[PDB]
Formats: structure tokens, C-alpha cells, sequence
């Protein structure tokens, strides 16, 4: 009659193990250990690029502009037939003597031009000297003198007379620019002097390239310049190099090319660079600026750099600076500086230090910062992100690595604390344990330290019907402690004696007993719900619905990092920047050069 | 005789806890809690960068082709001995009266060169006005016109005219373009124009600078222009200026410099601007571009910079656009629009939105969005990788830290819980849970609420033998439920009498007993395997691994992030933009001024 | 008498569950899985990027060099009056009969200038031919030839003539470069050529753009050219172009338009790149370089670029190649070269792959990897962060997804598992188990299946005194576990008579006994501490602190990432790369155009 109200359910016949099959439970596992710590090496560090703007330096040229006009008179309106212009050199002599001297210029000008030896006079008069006055002041520029204002023009009446020479003399200080190597240089003006900088006559300055003729170039030793508006000369005096060209004679100091050039220039200083050996290449990180640069395992020479002379001492300057502000009290240096050069072609100066803390070692140390130790030159890359995204997924990586390292560590640590509480509890309920741990619905039972299994069997719902009364009534005194039932394997089949066990099990023998008692109220599993009983008859059935539940799990949500797409974005755009600068020279050189073609004719012919 | 097969195991003899040593377990901690949840602002924000563009405008330059040529014959031949080309201006007064008005130009041209004031005559003929033509089609050029298409040479026979005196009057439109601070300008011909484009005498214009006299410059009011193609009239007039220089005169119409110029440009419109305080700054993340801006947490007052009145104006165009099209119906804006400087030079407006859902707020959340509320030029840096750096890293640490803790805290919720298990399992089997807790073989049991232990004892396997009978001989119906053993403390000493206890433990009183029983079956855990038993006569020994194993634990498998390598990467090379550009301007230089040390001889004197 | 020492604790009374209250444990979760393994398709790899360079060939010009000085003698010196100079085309003609073919030059000059037939002697001597001889060695230049090296200038006597007419016939070899579309070219020299160096006659190449008349331009068919210096012919023939200026003719070899530019640069080769769809989108990663690209699901035609036949060629040139360096043994091809569009405006060449080992499928790949198979200029982005942030941020985001997975799965795992022993421990622990996962102190039994709970009331310890005897004086031979306690419910009560349970839980009957025995000692929970009994006697009271403490807690330490700032960071600034060029053109337009404002007088009239 009573069948299960709750059909949703499985029941389960579960043979006496009959001892055939024996299993062990899996003894603790070997759990892995925390990964050896790497050490990191404190330091200063200087890094270096390639060197990508020009030698700059000081020079003053020395020519006069002669215009030459021919003019021609019509009744009441003149008329230029021509103009001539002309820049021409002032001599060497004329430098020194004159203009150095009394800030004086001659009034003509002679120089080489097209073969010629040729002579100009202002207003095609008499030569006298004429004095230097400042170019009129002009916003950022450098400083400029000229003796001559106006262009000479004959007169009217001057029948014989129909050319008009002028002759201005004029100085400027300029900013001179070279290129490595430093072979030629520039003017501001824009004009190319085709000497190097360094080119002269002492110590090997010889060596240097010249385009030009010997006495075309004059080193003055001991040269004592005199200011052309203060008219007060230097305290101290230079080698002052002279070179005229066909167009004008340009002085400047002379230096020396190795303590004046460095093919590289220094970018960033570091106050602490961590040193990590790993990979053979040493790893630099800097958590200031958030770049990791990679290196090789062996120093990189110093010696091996063209005209990398400034970097030596470029390093040290800044790091007994930053020792000072920084560590001179709680450390101390470890060896002689050491260079590397990383990808990317940076050269990093790296200051090994120590914490006194640590003093112990700096015996052991001082000999291993000693072991990587000992022409080109250096491409950098223009980008560095490469070694911020180092930086940024290593200190990302080794930070997962690390707490997953720990985790993983404890829940090992945790299976195997927990087994001893599987060992106790197999002995209470070995049907259960069995069945969890094995996977599937078995019976168990311990033979000793070993556990017996055999397979349950699956029994339908309306294949099962309960009794209900749990009170024996041949022996009064006497009841059962759950109910007994009746079930058939098959649906149609011999209905079967025995009773209700746990968690749907159905259990053969009907040989668990309890003396009665008062009050009895009991709740059995039954099917997907409960079955109900007071005084061992039979009240009702329930759903698990009916029954408020507590929780034996401990709660953790997890949820994935979202998908993030990473679109393009430039703070300004190829053609934003090739828009910046005032004028475009190709697009000057395009539109000049079709004057013709807009607006004359290139092509036909008078005559 | 029967000693264990599977001599790689150890035994222990526990000494019955004699009650001196009592512990007690720890009780379950304080377990942390998630963080306080951060707290965001929504917004819609524009983001400004350094402007990096030229000023742009319209200009027209008037100008007119002077050519002088100097003609020589042979028989059946000429030769040119010299050719005069120069610009000369066309004056303020022809360009308004004959040009503008009626599109023509005089052909004869009159200006000051070289402290001259000449004249030029086309065809070297009498004074008349020509009509303006365009300037021949031309590929992307501006517009131009002219008067003169041919050059005017003097025929063979003319004895008395040798010379050849061509006009040719030009108007330009030309773009000019002026860097900052707009003091002077250039035109697309390559002309520098040294005046200010906002130069003028109306409102504070004669500030700006001229390098000019004054009456190169003059103002047009009421200025109507005529198409010089169309030849209609514009339908608005402008306030026109004109300016005479050496070379040509420069039309173009006057407008105020604030309104014209802004030293920013708005670089970014985001939806999206996330607003969360923290550190003492202010940070601002999107996720549409995945960038993170970070600055004080007081407001930047737009007063501040210098010509940066295009930015008021800027943000709030395009926030009122978009606050139309996205949170006009489930937002409000809150405030008046607000300024922050980045780092890197940004410009950050940001307008605070608030949906209809949290308008509880809208009254507490008006006032602190007032709390931070308030010359230069700002530099802004040409990379965003920092701050996308920072917006990716940041939301990677808050993901773990996140997910971490909330796995931290289950862990510690499910130590406190498990005690409870542990509390039970003592009592049921003390010295197990005792040697697993204390972490060495100890023997234990219950002094009421403690536990005491003693320490194990080891023995060996040679010094261990065992029983093959459980049976009680003189007891017939009682039996041994495990096995009987023999053992030496060491190698060679006196055989003592005790049984085996669970996991090799050596107990030392026979005193447990069952009533005997039949189908006995059992396996005890026999140094490294299991001794087996049937009906309490010893049997054979076996190895784990003759038994099948199941497991208590489990499963997790954490792997390491693997390390990467980010080698350098750049789209273009610093060279490939410096070989972009058609013409390069050094280059040619520096060839162009090679031609002579090439091709001639520049040293040589004749004569 | 005798109270707590320890005050600071609470104690429970636990009403008996009367079974009003039922509840059930929860029962195991459906737990997650780990989400479907994406597949992975390896792949050979080209990728593309807008060229920015210009199409850069060979040219030769012709021209001489016309110099036409004008001479005036004084006394004891000489002066320029004016010089000539001008550039003129050397005919077709000339070119091939003078000098490809003898290496020759006419010494005289004639051409087109100014609308005139003109025509210049050398030494304005008679004609003749004159040998060209290579110009004076300079660093860093091209081939030229010259015949001249002097300028001709007219002697003091030649009263007859005062001018002196040189000629210089120049050859030069010089680079020429043009712009996309390639409609008009430049020389080295700085000269614009405005005309498509792909023009022609043969062939569609007079489709392309000329601006000159059609007699200005000839091409010379089966051309053999003639070494200026070695004087040997070359042994294959161009098409040679020639295009008369009016400055010089220009030459060179026609090669046809589409076989000679491509819009597209190949920029990286890529071993493996891997291609997983997702997101309507296909990604491309490569971990050699770190990048990944996104494009849409359908191929991109190569037959939609402009000039983009460069492409197709050199994808599979390189691909072939290196196939065969990698994959001719353990892989294949599938399929034939597939192109997309990533954004970023990349353009990538893609060959799938397959292991022998999956050959299996290469039946069915071979037809996918076709199904997304089939004019303008891409704009390609100068930086490559986003796609080496997305590839950074996808394989962390991965990583972390994948491992927090495994670790839920496994926490839900062990929750279900765990709960099993709570079944177990609720049997024999009610009270305990039932107050920890119902979460307040409880009392607690099973009513069969289900369990009832009663909340317990709290107790102060000054209302809690305990009782010094726990063996009973009335039946000797039996004693209390557990000790006796009188309590009351409020500070000031009736007091009431009970027994101390575990953890402080007051209980109401007297009910556990024992028989008593020897050597009793205990320890029991009191308040903060425990009571201590020997003999059932109590003796005396201590502290938790005054008992050793082990742990039943496996142990796991996560510290969070900590926060990190990104600075700004670039390896050289806007203003370095503005300034490494070595001559700078507005700089120096500017400062040129300055020379008469600052050394003259524009504005002054003299007459
Ligand atoms: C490291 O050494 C190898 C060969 O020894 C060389 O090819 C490579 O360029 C070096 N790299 C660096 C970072 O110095
Ligand atoms: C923030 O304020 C400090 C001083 O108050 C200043 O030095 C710094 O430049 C400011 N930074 C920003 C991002 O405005
Ligand atoms: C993909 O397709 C959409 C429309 O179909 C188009 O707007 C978008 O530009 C395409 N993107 C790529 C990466 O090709
Ligand atoms: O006047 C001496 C000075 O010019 C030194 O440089 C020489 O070495
Ligand atoms: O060819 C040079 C010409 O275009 C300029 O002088 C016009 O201003
Ligand atoms: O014609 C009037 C117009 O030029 C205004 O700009 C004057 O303010
Ligand atoms: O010095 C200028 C010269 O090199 C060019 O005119 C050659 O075309
Ligand atoms: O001499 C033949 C050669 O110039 C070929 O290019 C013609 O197609
Ligand atoms: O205007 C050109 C002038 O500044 C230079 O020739 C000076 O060298």
C-alpha cells in the first residue's frame, strides 16, 4: 500500500561485502616545498642611450656682403639693370690685426672669387677702417656687428660713374653643429664647413679631416679675444682655430675630439637596482621607473666604445652622489663599477651595495662582483616598453606562482590531516564512506585494517512499499528502531522483507531492534523526502522543501577576470607630428620649383 | 620465526600517556573580511594634450616678377650676359584699387630696393593695366594669377636697347602658419613673414610685434574682397590687413588672437570616466581605451594656462552631446565641469553623472564634487604606455587580491569548522589524531577536556616477530581481535610479549579481546604491508600494492604562470621616419655646398 | 563558593530539543567544470604595415655650368661688376652621340631660358669637344664628371672683352626618390623632376602624369650605356628615359609601375602564429613577439590594395622558406596563403599547419580553412603597445581563470566530500555539530534522519559556582564524569543544581555517572580556563595560557600584490628627436631672412 510519495529517488540493496574485494585508502602524500628564494643584488644604477643630438659649440664668422648695382636713368624714375651680391672672406690678418684688436674692419674687400683676385670698394672710395656696431636687435638671435648701413647707389648726374659698390663688414657668433664622427660641421647659417671641429695642428688634431687647402687654415696660440660691444678681452687665452672658405673665414676654440664627443649619453639614474642572476643573463629591475633590462652573464668593456669617454666618468659622478644622499650609513660600495649592456642597447653602470647588516659577506662578495669582469657603436631602440612589460608580468607572475605555490602547498597539506579523520569515520559508517570515497553506491564492512566492498543494487520506487508499524508485536518491549519495508527488484516481481536502512538503502536483514519506548517521533529518508513516524505507526511523508536547512559547506565565489580588449591610442598620430614643425622643405622645394610652369612659359621661343 | 616481509617500515611503542604532559588545541581564530569596497564616480570626461600644431590661416600675397635681362649677339647667335630677377611688393593702393576692384595690375612696377626706389617697365613700353589670369593648372597648389606669361628680350637689331625689361604681376592664396607665441609667421612659399598674424591697430592688437615700420602696415575696414575668377564680391566684409615687406605684400583678414589659438587640444572623448580617490590623488580609468590618469586631489583652474580658452568650451560641447546620448534618461549630470592635471601632461575635463537610482545622494553628492574646485604651458609627453600600463596592472592586483582573499578567508572559516570534526575524532581514536596534530608518534587519551601524550618509542622489523595464533588456547570461545607480537627494543636483548596495534604501534598489555568467531577474516598493517589472518591463525603477508588502492584527497592541480621573454618591437625605427620625408634639407645642403670642391677649383688665382 | 576565575567566558543553558524544531544538512552541490579547452590552429606567419618609405631609384643629369662674368680693371687691381651663372639641359642628342657613346661634351652651351634660343662659348673661344674626368673625390657622394675645372675670366688688356663666358659640361649619378602615387620625382640634388618616374611610352606607361611638353621627354629603346670611367658598355640594354628641364636633363632606366612599388612592407616573420577564433573576431598570438592581432572572420582580398602586388609574393617566399626550416618533417600546409585586416592596420600573411600526428583531420581542415576565404591604402599605427598588452593581458587573464577554476572545482569537491563526516560527527556530537553549522549555540539530538534544535540561554559566571566532589557520598563505587555546578539564570536567583557539560554548557540533570576509579584526574572547561580534579575532588583552577596549545589548522599565508605606479617614461623626448637632424630649415629660413633687419636698412630712400 504505502509506495513513496517522492518517485524521484534511487534505493539501493547493498551485499554483505562478502570479503572477495579489498581496497586501502592512499596513504599522505609527498607535498612540494616553497621554491628556493632568489637572491637580489641592491645597487645604484646609470643607464645609457645612444647619443642622437649633435656636438654643439661656439663660432664666430668674418665675411662682408659687397653688392655691386648698375643702375640707369629714364627722365624722372631710376631703374636696376643688375645687382651683384657677393659674401666674401675677411683674411686672417685682417681678423687679428683689425677687428680682435680695435674692433675695425677695412672699407674694401679682396678675396679669391672664380679664379680671380678681386677688390671691392665702399662707394668706390678710398679704403679707411670703419667701426664694428651691433646688428640691430632682433628676437632670438645671436649677437651680430656690421659697419656699413646703407647700399651705395650713384647719382643721377654721375655720368662715368654708373656701377655703385657696398661693403658691409660683418661678424656674427653662431651655433656650430657636427655629427659623428665629426668629420664637417654646420653654421647657422646654414652654411656647411667641411672641416672637422676638431681639426688643427696639435697632438693629432692633424689627423682630423680637411677639405681645403693649408693656408686656408690658421691655428693662433694663445689668442686673446676682445668683446666687440664690451671691448674688454678674455681673461684667459684659446686655441683659436681660423679656416676661410669662398665665402667667409670662421673661427672657434679649439678642444680636444675624445674629451669633448660620447657616443652615448646618459638617461637615468637609479637608486636601487635590483640584480638578479637567472637564465644566464643577469636581470636589472627597477621598481622607481618599472623597467627590467636583461644582460649578459659577463661585463660589458668600457674600451670597446667609440669615443665612449664621457660614460666612465658620467657613471661615478652621480653614484658617489647618490651613495652619499643614501647610503653611506645604513651600507656600504661592493667593488669596482661594472657595465653591461642590456637589449635594446642600453648600458647600464651598476654600484653594487651592502647593508652593514649583511656585513659578513662582504668578504665573500667582494671577490663574485669581480668574476663577470673584462670598437663599436651602440643602436638603442627608440621604444622601452618592452622592458616595462617585463617588469609588469614578472612581478605579476611571481607573485601567482607564489601564493598558488602556497595553496596548492596547504591543500595537500590538508588532504592528507583529513585522511585521519576518514580513518575514524569508515569505522562508524563504513557503507558511506565506502560509497564516497569508492565513488559509487557499495557495501562495506573492516576486515582489520582493510575494507571489504561489493556493488549495491538499484531498486525502483514503486518497486518499494513501507510498513506502518516499527512496533513488534510478538515481543512487546521490543521495536524496531527504523521501519521496515517491502520492495520487489523488478516491477513485477516476489515482494521482498527487510527494512530501511539510510540514505535509501535497502537493507535485507530486518535484525535492527531497539526496546520501545515513549514519545517516539522519528524522520526516515524516503525517496527524495522524508517519511514520517510517531510511536512506531506510520503518520505521513514530507519533501525536503518541508524541512529548513542548515549548510555543512564552507562558501567561496570565485569569478573570472573579465575579457578586456586593448584598442590603438597614440598621444599624437605620424602625421600630427610631421605637421608640427613651421616649415616643410619638401613642400617649400615642390611649390617653389613650379613658379615656372603656374605662371610663365618654359617653352617658346622669340626671334 | 615469523618476523615482516616488508622490512622498510618502523614500529613504535607508545607509553601509556602517564598524564604529565597535557595540551590543548587551538581554537578557531579570527578570520579577516573582504576589504571595504571602493567606491566609484561615473563620468563623462574629455582629455586634453600639449597642441603641437601650427596657428593655420589664409593669406594673399601680392608681388609682381621684375626680370632684367642684359642680350649680346654674334653672327647667328645670343647669348645671355646677365639676367635680373627680383620681387617687388605691389603697393597697398594698387591692390585695393585696381586689383580687388577690377582685377588688374600696372605694368610697371615701383618699390624701394637697396635704399632705392626704381621702376620697371614691362617691354621696357609705356604704363597700362593688365587683366589677371590664372596661374597654369597645378597639381594640389592654392590659387594663383597673373598678368605676364612671357619674358621680354630686346630683338637683334634694337642697337640702342640692349637690355630687356620684363613684368610679370602675381597674386598668391597661400596657407601661413605661426608657432607659439604667434610673435611672427610664414607663408607656403617659404616667406617669413616677421609680424604677428594678430598684429593690427584695433582692440589691443598693437600690442602683438612688428619688426616693420608703420606704414608698411595697413588696416582695411569694411574690406569686401572680389574673387579674382568670379569676379563677385564677397557678401560679408572683413577687417583686411596688408602688410608691404621687401619681397611682396601680404593680405589677410584680422582676428583675435584668444579666440584664434589654444595651447591644448582635446585628444580624447570618453563615456566612461571612472573616478576613485585613493592615495591623495585622484585616479581616472576607461575601459573603452583602457588607460589610467592619476592627479591631486584639488582641481586645476583653467585660468591658469596660457590662451587655453578653446578648453572651457571644448569639454562641454561634446559632454552635453554625449550626456544626450547616454544618460540624459537614467542619469543626471552633478556640478559644474571640473579640470585636473594628469601626469604626463593631461588634461582631464570631467563631467560627474549620477543615475535617477542613487538620487538620494544628489543632495549630499552636490556639494563634495565643489571641495576640490579651484599662466603656463603645458608639456605633455608623447607616451600613454604608463598609464595603460598602470590601468592593466591595477586591474589585474585587484582582481587577485580580490579573489585571494576571499579563497583566504574560506580557508580560515574551514580551519575553525573542521576542529569541530577534530574534537570528535580525539575522543575516538586519541592517539592517531594526538601523532597527526603534534606532528611526532605520540600516544594519548582524554584527561577530561585535555589530551596528554607521551612519546613513541621505535622498534625495528628484525626486532619484531609475530604470532600465528590469535586463539586463546585456555580461553576456548575468547580470541584476540588483532594479533600477538614479540620484539627487542634493540637488536639483541630480551623478546618482550604485547600485541599489534593499529599502524605498526607495538602495544605492550595482551589485553585486547573479542569472543571468538567464525569466517574470520582480517589483514593488520604489517611494517610496509599487511599481515593476513583467517579464523585467528596466521595466514601469509602482502604489500600495499597487492592491495587496490582508493583515495581520501582531493584533486588540484596548480601550474605555474611559465616565464616570457618581451623582446624589443618598434612598427618604424627611428631611421625609417628619418627616411620617410621625400626631400631631407641637411643632405642637400651638404651636397649642393660639395659642388665646387667636386666640380671646380676654388684656390686658383689667375692673372 | 567557588566561582570562575577566568570571568571572561559565557555558559549556555540547553533546553532539551523539544523536536518542534527540524532541520536537514544540506546536500552536495552540482559543482562547475573546467571550460572547454579553445583550440589553437599553428600557423606560419608574414605581417605587413603601411610603407612609408619613398620608391627610390637611379638617375643621371646632364647639365653644364654656364658662368658669364663682367670685369672692370683699376690701377693695380680688379672687381666683379657682375656674374652669370646659370644651369643648362644638355640635348638628347648630345647625350647619346658626345658623351654615352665617345665620352665627350660640346664646349659650348645652347638652350631655351627666358623665351630666348641662347648660346654660351667657353673662353668664348670656338667649339670643340672637351674629355670628362671625374670630379675631385669627396666622402660620401655619388659618381660626377665634369670638363672644366676653371672659370674663363677676360685679361687686363682685352679692352674688347670685358666679360668671360665659361662652360663646365657636368654628368652626375644621383639618388631620386617619389612619393605615393608617384606622379612627380626628386634628385639628390634637390631638384623636383615633375614627372612619374614610371612614365613612358610603352605599355600604359603614358597613362601615367607629365607636366612638360611631349619634345621635352624621349625614350631610347635597346639602350646600352658607357662607363664614364672604365669606358666599358654595359651588357644588357635599358629603355632609357630622358627628360629635357630647363635646368638639366635627367635620365633613367623605365622599369613598370606595379612590379616596382607596393603600398605594403613586410615587417615581421612569425614561425608559429596562433590562430583561435572567438568573438566573431579571429586573435593571432605570437609568443616569439609577444603580440597579438584581432581581425574579423572573413579574409581580407589582396586584389582590394592599391599597388599591393608586393604582398602576395613575399609572404610565401619567406613562408616556403620557413616551412621548410621547421615543418617539411613533423608538419604540412593546409591550404593555400590566407590574408586579414588587424586593427592597428596590419596586414598578415597567414599558412596554416598540421602535424602528421592530426593528419586526420586534414580532409576535414582542408575545407575550413576556406570558408573565410574571398581598392585603397592602409594607414598602419606607429605603436604596437595594445596588441602586446592584449597578449600580455590574455595570457595572465587565462592563467588565473584557469587555476581559480581548478581550485573552485576542487573546494566544491570537498565540500560535498566533507560533509560525510559531518554526518558522522553529528551522531556523536549533536549539540557541537548542530551549533556551529546551525551558527549559535544550539542544543541538539537526531530524530532519525533530521535533527532537533533548541536555542540554549546564556549564563554569567558570577551566577556560576562549582561544587568540589564528584564522587557521590550516597553510592560509593559511583561517581560523576564531570563535575557538579549550582548556577542561577540572573545575578540574583534561585540557585540551581546541575552538572557542567562540555564548552560551557550548563546541564540541568545530574544524570552522567560513572563507576568511579583510581588515580582520577581531569581537566574541564570553566569559564576562560579549566577546572582541574583529582580523586573527584577538585583541586584547583588555571588558564588556557597555563596548558601548551598544538593546532588542528593547516596553515596558508597570501599577501596581496602590492600597489605600483607607472611613471612616464620615454627614451628620448619630443624635443630630442626635433633636435638630432644636423641642419634644421625653418631655424635657418628664419634666421636668414633676418639679415637686412639686422645688418641693413630696408626702408631708407636716398636721391
Ligand atoms: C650575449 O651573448 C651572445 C653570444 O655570447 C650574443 O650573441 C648576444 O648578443 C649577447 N647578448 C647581450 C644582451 O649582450
Ligand atoms: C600635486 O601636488 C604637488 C605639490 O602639492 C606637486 O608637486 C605635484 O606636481 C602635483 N601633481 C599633480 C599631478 O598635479
Ligand atoms: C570588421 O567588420 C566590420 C563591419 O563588418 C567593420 O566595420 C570593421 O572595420 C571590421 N574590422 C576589421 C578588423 O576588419
Ligand atoms: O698660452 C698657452 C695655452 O694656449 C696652452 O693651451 C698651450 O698648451
Ligand atoms: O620659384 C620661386 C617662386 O615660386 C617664389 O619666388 C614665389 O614667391
Ligand atoms: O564693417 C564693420 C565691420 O568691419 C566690423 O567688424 C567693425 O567692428
Ligand atoms: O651648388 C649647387 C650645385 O651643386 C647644384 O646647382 C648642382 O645641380
Ligand atoms: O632591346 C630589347 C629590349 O629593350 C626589350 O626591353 C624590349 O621589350
Ligand atoms: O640672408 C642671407 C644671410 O643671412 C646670409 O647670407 C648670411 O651668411
Amino acid at each position: 500500500d504505502i509506495k513513496a510519495e517522492n518517485t524521484d529517488a534511487n534505493f539501493y540493496v547493498c551485499p554483505p561485502p562478502t570479503g572477495a574485494t579489498v581496497v586501502q585508502f592512499e596513504q599522505p602524500r609527498r607535498c612540494p616545498t616553497r621554491p628556493e628564494g632568489q637572491n637580489y643584488t641592491e645597487g645604484i644604477a646609470v643607464v645609457f642611450k645612444e647619443n642622437i643630438a649633435p656636438y654643439k659649440f661656439k663660432a664666430t664668422m668674418y665675411y662682408k656682403d659687397v653688392t655691386v648695382s648698375q643702375v640707369r636713368f629714364g627722365h624722372r624714375y631710376s631703374q636696376f639693370m643688375g645687382i651683384f651680391e657677393d659674401r666674401a672672406p675677411v683674411p686672417f690678418e685682417e681678423v687679428i690685426d683689425k677687428i680682435n684688436a680695435k674692433g675695425v674692419c677695412r672699407s674694401t674687400a679682396k678675396y679669391v672669387r672664380n679664379n680671380l683676385e678681386t677688390t671691392a670698394f665702399h662707394r668706390d672710395d678710398h679704403e679707411t677702417d670703419m667701426e664694428l656696431k651691433p646688428a640691430n636687435a632682433a628676437t632670438r638671435t645671436s649677437r651680430g656687428w656690421h659697419t656699413t648701413d646703407l647700399k651705395y647707389n650713384p647719382s643721377r648726374v654721375e655720368a662715368f660713374h654708373r656701377y655703385g659698390t657696398t661693403v658691409n663688414c660683418i661678424v656674427e657668433e653662431v651655433d656650430a653643429r657636427s655629427v659623428y664622427p665629426y668629420d664637417e660641421f654646420v653654421l647657422a647659417t646654414g652654411d656647411f664647413v667641411y672641416m672637422s671641429p676638431f681639426y688643427g695642428y696639435r697632438e693629432g688634431s692633424h689627423t682630423e679631416h680637411t677639405s681645403y687647402a693649408a693656408d686656408r687654415f690658421k691655428q693662433v696660440d694663445g689668442f686673446y679675444a676682445r668683446d666687440l660691444t664690451t671691448k674688454a678681452r678674455a681673461t684667459a687665452p684659446t686655441t683659436r682655430n681660423l679656416l676661410t672658405t669662398p665665402k667667409f673665414t670662421v673661427a672657434w676654440d679649439w678642444v680636444p675630439k675624445r674629451p669633448s664627443v660620447c657616443t652615448m649619453t646618459k638617461w637615468q639614474e637609479v637608486d636601487e637596482m635590483l640584480r638578479s642572476e637567472y637564465g644566464g643573463s643577469f636581470r636589472f629591475s627597477s621598481d622607481a621607473i618599472s623597467t627590467t633590462f636583461t644582460t649578459n652573464l659577463t661585463e660589458y668593456p668600457l674600451s670597446r666604445v667609440d669615443l665612449g669617454d664621457c660614460i666612465g666618468k658620467d657613471a661615478r659622478d652621480a653614484m658617489d652622489r647618490i651613495f652619499a644622499r643614501r647610503y653611506n650609513a645604513t651600507h656600504i660600495k661592493v667593488g669596482q663599477p661594472q657595465y653591461y649592456l642590456a637589449n635594446g642597447g642600453f648600458l647600464i653602470a651598476y654600484q653594487p651595495l651592502l647593508s652593514n647588516t649583511l656585513a659578513e659577506l662582504y668578504v665573500r662578495e667582494h671577490l663574485r662582483e669581480q668574476s663577470r669582469k673584462p670598437v663599436e657603436r651602440i643602436k638603442t631602440t627608440s621604444s622601452i616598453e618592452f622592458a616595462r612589460l617585463q617588469f609588469t608580468y614578472n612581478h605579476i607572475q611571481r607573485h601567482v606562482n607564489d601564493m598558488l605555490g602556497r595553496v596548492a602547498i596547504a591543500w595537500c597539506e590538508l588532504q592528507n590531516h583529513e585522511l585521519t579523520l576518514w580513518n575514524e569515520a569508515r569505522k562508524l559508517n563504513p557503507n558511506a564512506i565506502a560509497s564516497v570515497t569508492v565513488g559509487r553506491r557499495v557495501s562495506a564492512r573492516m576486515l582489520g585494517d582493510v575494507m571489504a566492498v561489493s556493488t549495491c543494487v538499484p531498486v525502483a520506487a514503486d518497486n518499494v512499499i513501507v510498513q506502518n508499524s516499527m512496533r513488534i508485536s510478538s515481543r512487546p518491549g521490543a521495536c524496531y528502531s527504523r521501519p521496515l519495508v517491502s520492495f520487489r527488484y523488478e516491477d513485477q516481481g516476489p515482494l521482498v522483507e527487510g527494512q530501511l536502512g539510510e540514505n535509501n538503502e535497502l537493507r535485507l536483514t530486518r535484525d535492527a531492534i531497539e526496546p520501545c519506548t515513549v514519545g517516539h517521533r522519528r524522520y526516515f529518508t524516503f525517496g527524495g523526502g522524508y517519511v514520517y513516524f510517531e510511536e512506531y505507526a506510520y503518520s505521513h511523508q514530507l519533501s525536503r522543501a518541508d524541512i529548513t536547512t542548515v549548510s555543512t559547506f564552507i562558501d567561496l565565489n570565485i569569478t573570472m577576470l573579465e575579457d578586456h580588449e586593448f584598442v590603438p591610442l597614440e598621444v599624437y598620430t605620424r602625421h600630427e607630428i610631421k605637421d608640427s614643425g613651421l616649415l616643410d622643405y619638401t613642400e617649400v622645394q615642390r611649390r617653389n620649383q613650379l613658379h615656372d610652369l603656374r605662371f610663365a612659359d618654359i617653352d617658346t621661343v622669340i626671334h
